[PDB]
């Protein structure tokens, strides 16, 4: 018996409950709490841009059922 | 209180055990069990060359601990 590897890219969801008075910075903070990223290492995505930790959803119109994105880079 | 989906970008590298006798098409159908892609949208690329259903293992000289790059390509 061996054992090989195979490497493959696809997406994955994580599934939050917010309030809409939710800062950015919480949101990334529930975030670290279900999958373990540094929220300075999180870039979420909404409308095209990236959102500010200052800002709250409610801000950005971020709605019931709403879709981010997020990539992991240095800052 | 309200509920919202982060879609985030996952690479992630699978461990399988195999034979070096196993065909290309078996070793898709053992990616079909772990993962669930059907083994017609497998693309299977090793050492920049991808690889033909009707091959083995051995005919590419995949060897212990080889890692392969898996695509993926609808109908």
């Amino acid at each position: 018996g061996m054992q090989i590897f195979v490497d493959t890219v696809q997406w994955k969801t994580i599934t939050l409950e917010v309030e809409p008075s939710d800062t950015i910075e919480n949101v990334k903070a529930k975030i670290q709490d279900k999958e373990g990223i540094p929220p300075d290492q999180q870039r979420l995505i909404f409308a095209g841009k990236q959102l500010e930790d200052g800002r709250t959803l409610s801000d950005y119109n971020i709605q019931k059922e709403s879709a981010l994105i997020l990539l992991l880079t240095l800052r």
